[PDB]
């Protein structure tokens, strides 16, 4: 079995279960002061991660360093997480993945933060792409095309790229939470971190804004990380972190195939971002 259903939603097989799913859904309690970070896997989400937790510690390292990013922002939908965040008091940091379908009901009766990542689907297909065949045995590999089918169909992780970035960014003009872009983090990088310091209430002066910027970069990001694969094929999420790579595997019919699926599949859907 590729992945697990829940709710209609293919999930990893390890990791995850319908009734930790559904108890996330239906009785997690968001609570107002609470500050979540939501993506779609292969969109930069380690990435985002450490931005805010370098923005929190104010560019020192040290935290990020010694720590992976489910200790720091950990995933409600993720294990058995939700007992440990519901079992913990004052302001939280949390992470997810699911679409809004599948997000805790109580967030929207809150005004709980919750910054929304958004990449270039094509992007998001070549990193996953490789992700997932990096440190799997050659003859079990996942041939480029049929990958691309598959997610072209949503016959990938955490359902439908489309309809999980549609229905998110469906709420994107409500105060509590905003969305970008990781082309904005790559080209418009401190114009956009500054925004998300507003957005976060953080404030951050001269000199710990240029000392992020300069941890946040993908090098030494890629030397910190480098530095433990239980649970994330550790030495391979750091690729090469570019934008347009998909242009280097999508062949012109595939391109022309792609506009096609992403026009009826998210007809509604303006590519300002990208
Ligand atoms: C196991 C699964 C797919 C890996 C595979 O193809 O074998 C991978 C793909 C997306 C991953 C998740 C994403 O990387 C986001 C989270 C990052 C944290 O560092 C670990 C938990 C975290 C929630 C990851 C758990 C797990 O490693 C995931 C779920
Ligand atoms: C994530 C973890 C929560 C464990 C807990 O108390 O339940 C806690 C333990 C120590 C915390 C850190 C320490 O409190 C020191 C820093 C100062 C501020 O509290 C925020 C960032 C700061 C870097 C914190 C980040 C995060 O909240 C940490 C790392
Ligand atoms: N500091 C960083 N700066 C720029 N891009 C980064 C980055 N860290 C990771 N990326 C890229 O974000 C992608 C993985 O995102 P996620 O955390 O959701 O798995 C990868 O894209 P690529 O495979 O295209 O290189 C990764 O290289």
């Amino acid at each position: 079995d590729e992945f697990l259903w829940i709710e209609g939603i293919p999930f990893p097989t390890v990791y995850y279960s319908q009734e930790i799913i559904r108890e996330v859904r239906d009785r997690f309690v968001v609570r107002d002061e609470d500050t979540i970070i939501v993506t779609y896997p292969k969109s930069g989400t380690h990435w985002l991660n450490e931005i805010v937790c370098l923005i929190l510690t104010k560019g020192d390292p040290t935290w990020v360093q010694s720590t992976i990013a489910n200790e720091r922002t950990p995933w409600i939908e993720f294990e058995n997480n939700y007992r440990i965040l519901n079992s913990k008091e004052g302001p939280r940091l949390m992470a997810s993945l699911l679409p809004i379908q599948l997000f805790p009901k109580s967030f929207f009766s809150s005004k709980a933060k919750v910054i929304y990542l958004i990449r270039n689907p094509r992007d998001v297909l070549v990193s996953g792409y490789h992700y997932f065949n990096a440190l799997k045995q050659g003859k079990e590999q996942v041939p480029w095309k049929i990958y691309f089918e598959n997610f072209l169909q949503g016959k990938s992780y955490f359902g439908s790229w489309f309809e999980h970035a549609c229905g998110w960014i469906s709420l994107r003009k409500r105060e509590n939470i905003l969305v970008l872009s990781y082309e904005q983090l790559k080209k418009d990088t401190r114009n956009t971190i500054k925004k998300i310091c507003e957005f976060l209430g953080e404030n951050l002066e001269s000199g710990e804004l240029e000392l992020v910027l300069k941890n946040i970069s993908f090098q030494i990001m890629k030397e910190r990380m480098i530095s433990l694969s239980n649970i994330e094929k550790h030495e391979f999420i750091m690729r090469k972190g570019i934008t347009g790579d998909w242009k280097n595997h999508f062949t012109v019919a595939q391109a022309e195939a792609f506009d096609k699926a992403f026009q009826e599949k998210a007809a509604d859907f303006p590519q300002e971002l990208f």
